[PDB]
């Protein structure tokens, strides 16, 4: 689990959003993993606005923050579950790093800020779900 929160938007993987969520929808992308909803409090998170390949992003598997080098946000293929079938997911970064279910939610951060949110896993790698093209997010 984690979220994303920057102004008043609050960014999370699409197939964690809550009731809440749905309710203060602001966009949604099925094939990003990705869900944007209003908020009330005021967000303090930056974005980063940048091509870095290299970050650390937290892993609440192993209570521990770890540096990666990323791949470019691109059409991945991500295998079924119950909250999708098999498809290419887009403007999703690989790493090799460790990742499980549970970690879905990490942040991914470079020097710049906050580059996206761990949405895939398994086989000793990581994936991202870049939010960097999201220009929006900031006004
Ligand atoms: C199996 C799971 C995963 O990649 N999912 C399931 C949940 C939906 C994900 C998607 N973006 O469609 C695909 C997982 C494995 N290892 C580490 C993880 F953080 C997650
Ligand atoms: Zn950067």
């Amino acid at each position: 689990s984690g979220a994303i929160y920057v102004g008043n938007y609050r960014v999370v993987n699409r197939h964690l959003a809550t009731h809440n969520d749905w309710a203060n929808l602001v966009w949604e992308d099925s094939s990003r993993d990705l869900l944007v909803s209003s908020t009330t409090a005021q967000g303090c998170d930056t974005i980063a606005r940048c091509d870095c390949q290299t970050g650390v992003y937290y892993c609440s598997s192993r209570r521990k923050h770890y540096p990666v080098s990323f791949s470019k946000p691109s059409l991945i293929f991500v295998e079924a579950s119950e909250y999708y079938p098999a498809r290419y997911q887009s403007h999703l970064m690989l790493a090799v790093g460790h990742s499980e279910p549970g970690d879905c939610g990490g942040i991914l951060r470079c020097q710049h800020g906050v580059v996206g949110i761990v949405s895939t896993g398994g086989n000793g790698l990581v994936g991202f779900a870049d939010v960097r093209d999201l220009l929006w997010l900031d006004e």
